[PDB]
């Protein structure tokens, strides 16, 4: 059955897919959020 | 007759599709919905 | 039915989601309420 | 999860950024009060 | 007739679907509003 | 004629299709639009 | 016409969550006017 | 209508922050008028 | 109209709060006087 | 004409749902402008 | 058209919210400038 | 306009104001000039 | 042509809005610049 | 020729089933726009 | 143009505001002055 | 040529389309700005 | 172009505003000024 | 109004103070007039 | 005028006082010209 | 402008003041003056 | 009410203040007094 | 530019202000010197 | 190759806008900075 | 071979065509970008 | 829930913030009153 | 080949889209991001 | 009343120097006359 | 210049006081004088 | 860059506003400190 | 697969993206802040 | 047979356009997330 | 790459108007200070 | 509370203070009653 | 700067005031000195 | 906790200005009393 | 981490800041302490 | 760095005053003293 | 710490006028001393 | 404690003057009452 | 030092006034005991 290996070739691709925008979410995320942290932080301590 | 084994035969195939379809789709909804709510909570949590 | 644990499987990852954000909430506010009346109470005795 | 792991990332982040604001505030809340006092106490002891 | 047991399992389907989310709909409107009450009476107080 | 109790047992045939969508649009709808001023007022009245 | 009949029923919906934010937004504004009143009257008193 | 459950549990949960915020600006404030009071009789008492 | 009954009620708190207000200051401003006038009358007379 | 009237028959319709769709709109936007009026002139008086 | 009458409801809301918001701020600003000049005219006086 | 009665409160309540102040100050003087020109013509006469 | 004489339909409507947006927003700043100006000129004058 | 007289009879048809629809369009846009600025401009006056 | 009629009424309600602050604050300096002069003639023709 | 007549009549049609979406646009652009102004202005003046 | 036309018109209109604001704030600021003025030298000349 | 109250409250404490002043600066007047007296006379005599 | 009866009082007690003293001092002249006179003629006449 | 005739009011009242001011120290200085040339003459007459 | 409780607090404090700097005052008047007595009353008799 | 006429027009206010309380000082100044030398030079004439 | 022409000319309509835009900021930012200075400066000068 | 001449006479036929079509969607596009660039830089300017 | 520790947690520390301020405001009054009493007894006694 | 070809034509016309693309949002960019750091910085210097 | 137990101690303490004062003067007083009566007795005598 | 006439005014009136203070210093200088010789030559003759 | 000239500009009209400013201070400073420079020396002369 | 290289390409232009932004943040927030801190720390000295 | 020789040459072909395609949604990808995240984060920076 | 141009001329200008605010802060700095270190030792020098 | 302590330690401060201005106040004036005595003694007794 | 300028008139201001204060005191020294030596030489002498 | 050093920091440099303070108000204090009792014994003592 | 490295450098800049600050106010209170004592002492030498 | 030339500017300023207040305080101690000697030396030595 | 070399540049300058201070009043002690017992003994021993 | 060490060097100084203060006084008396008995023995003996 | 040369003036001023004052009494107690010397001569030869 055809159907059934290519199933699993694209949920695993699916699931690479995920992994990958996961890790790149993760790195803009974390900078969006240092800058907003950096200038809360700065303005506020002075 | 020969027809109705072909259609139980083809409903059998279309349930076993519909399952690595919501296989499929169960994943990637919950992939997408977890980085949304990550975006959003860590925002409103900033 | 795969929608009846699509669904739970959700609202699982987003009562984590709601864990991990009243967690970095907490940390936030008591450092900016601490720094606030930290230099209020500073001037009044002073 | 990914999620898990870039939730306690941004913690460690905010909390180390919490770290240089206090220094930065004991600082300039220093510079502030100190220059209160000495003109405070200069005019009282003449 | 299928037809009509048809459309009386979707419109139930649907009423499942409405209570799902429902449900997770209350829980993350939930914790939103409850992290900005937070920060609004927190900040209010001091 | 048949042809014309033909094309009359399909015109009322059909009637039973349109009230059952027109009642699961009703149920469709009123979770969108409940969800939708569920989350509309609860922010404003914060 | 069920759309005549829905139009009502969400119209009657929507009145019950103004009720409910109406509710919500008058103790939520006691709150504040009651702390910013104490805070000034205590204030000019002393 | 799971929407009025969720609208109280908002509302209760909103009167328990208001109890929390009053207890807290109490402690507060009574600080700062005590200190404003303390320094303004130790000087007509002078 | 539910803003009506609320404005009423701000009222009738603002109204409670000026009571307290009066009530303390008169305690705060005849011991100030008071200290005054003791201090004024006794050196005239000595 | 088949077409002719049942074009007035849909465009009547149309008018109908406008109607319904106007009354609501006039009590959510309504009850928005009211709270936000609320909000702003409380605030100011006190 | 209802939007005329959406909008002279609207007119005559903010005229009623306008008279309860100046009723409020002329209480509270008499109580504060009475008690401004309680207190000057007190330590005039004396 | 409410703010012509909210003035024309005002001027009246400092005028009854300054009326307890000038009836306070002409006490006030009385008493200090009475015994200044006690002690000074006993000084003188005697 | 149906085309031009909708958009003129429309443009006599937005006119008609704007004349009841402005006559709104007359009231509503003068409410709000009279009440700070009275508040202004009162806190100056005593 | 009977076809040339056709394609005038479909031609008249197509004549009048645009006069409608023209129409109909007209009214839904109106609507649509109407309650889009209705919208835009209470919100912006406030 | 609405936007002049409003600037001109606002100026027109200054203008008002302005005479009545004028008249409380004459008031007001003459007691003080009055009260002022008082007490420096009399202790200086005593 | 049938096809250049029908291409340039068609974008023809579009040329007074766009004539009277910037006559629109111009109107309700200077209304939302005229206001945004005023509001600025007024307060700033204040 | 309509656009340069519109821009033009907004900067005039702009331009008018800020006319009138001036006009405004130089009344209010000389008002506020002279009171100043008249309160210091009155209190300076006795 | 309390604060006609409270004016009337020091004066009547001031009217007290007066009391206790004029009751001792009697004694103290007394005694110094009588030793100057009795040093007067007792020389003259002798 | 209040200024107009504390003045009248106040010269009222002054010429009182001077009453007052002037009847004591002329006892006391008296009584010292009169012993001094006695002895200067008992010395005198021996 | 009210301002000149604030001036001109006080400036009278003031006026007033050295009137009775004058009075006063006449009478005072009279009796003292009469009070020691009477005691410096009739020691020297004698 | 959280504010009644509150007020009631600082009123109860601020009594014992008064009783604080009462007590202390007096101490320190009794010295001045003593001294200025004590001075006055050996150069008097000596 | 309207700032320089508004900055000419407050410095000619602010003169005429300075010109009438150096009239008012004036007079104040030679009461008070007046009645000082009166009472000098009448206590060393007699 | 139209699109080349196309992109061209939106680059020269933006650039105009920019242009526009910048003139019209320079207007508004112009007199808002000059209402502020004028206060600011007026304020520090009296 | 009139398929060849076909061929040629609908290549041309496509490129007229892809020319009018080009020209039709480069004026649309342009007057949608200019009206979005005006929106947004008239927003942007005040 | 998370807010109840949250709160607690501020409050707690606001708790402890007071303490280092009272401590701080008894040191700075014991200088600043014993400095004015030292002065104050110098000069009396000398 | 037509079809290797025909995808290197349209790739060569998208990177040329990019490129003009990119150039015109460059142009936008720089000039919003010009516009807000102005009224920034202009606002802070101020 | 703190007051009262004041001055009445006061009062007393006035009383005490009083006798003390009396005492001395009478030692002193005694020694005066003692010596110029002997003086003056024995220079007669012989 | 308003301080020069103040000041050549108060010479002028220290010029008349000196001027009234000389005549009756003469006056009573001369009655002292004249009793004195008197006394003295009487006794001289005799 | 028109930023560069909107800059300029601003500096300018913050220079002339300086030198305003300047004027304006410079003839109050003079008032306050003759009148102040009068009374003292006219204070010391006597 | 292309699409491994894709996702590696468009986080490497995320993070060089993010490392210019992050540069200008840095200048932007310096300059900011020691703009502020110039303006509090020039104010305090002086 | 031609089957599998016409099946070979088919997916050849499927495997080239997929490569094909494949780069050109990378490159156009790349150029609008490239855009997308240049815009974000130039906003965010300022 | 076109953005790393883009973000070395946006950081540019951020200089360029860096450094145009810090002329412009210096300048209203200096002024400011001058001016009040000019009114402080203007009072106390005299 | 540390109020209470604060008191009274100020109080045994002014304790303190008061028995050393005492004794020197004391050993000052017994010098100077025994200089002023030797001198008058030594004066009447030869 | 406008500072030395308006040190410059201050001093020669001050300068002129302490010529008329001199003129003046000189004056009514010698004055004094005068009445003085008078009285003391008709003592002397006579 | 680095509030807890950073206040402990505070009232550890806090009493070292109190013993500045102190050093220096002995310094000055004894040079004013050593001044008085100089001009007063001397005075006395001769 | 760039954000570090940001910290450091406006920590490095507050406390140059912190030293030119405490650089001009030690000069200025310096003067005005010298100016102060030179007075005091100068009249109390006198 | 124009942090430091702002800062030594506003050094320089300040020294160049203070220069000019001890320029203008040593004239007028000056003119106080040699009045105040002045007197004392002619009263004494008369 | 600046605030330390502050206080002892104070103290040492303080000693600075304190000894200037000290020779100006030896110098006029010693004149009013000297001609004081210079009167004194001219006029005992003539 | 610094105040207890600066009383007791206040009473040593003080302490140390009395002794001067004795050693002249018995000088001067010594040289009055010598030559006052000189001239009182030599008179009575001749 | 501007203080040196301030005390090193006013220490030059004193001695002239020193020597001024010298002159004087030499002048008049010279007159005074030639007067008093003359009439004990003349007596004592008659």
């Amino acid at each position: 059955d055809p159907a059934k290996a290519a199933f699993n070739s694209l949920q695993a691709s699916a699931t690479e897919y995920i992994g990958y925008a996961w890790a790149m979410v993760v790195v803009i995320v974390g900078a969006t959020i240092g800058i907003k942290l950096f200038k809360k932080f700065t303005s506020k301590a002075s």
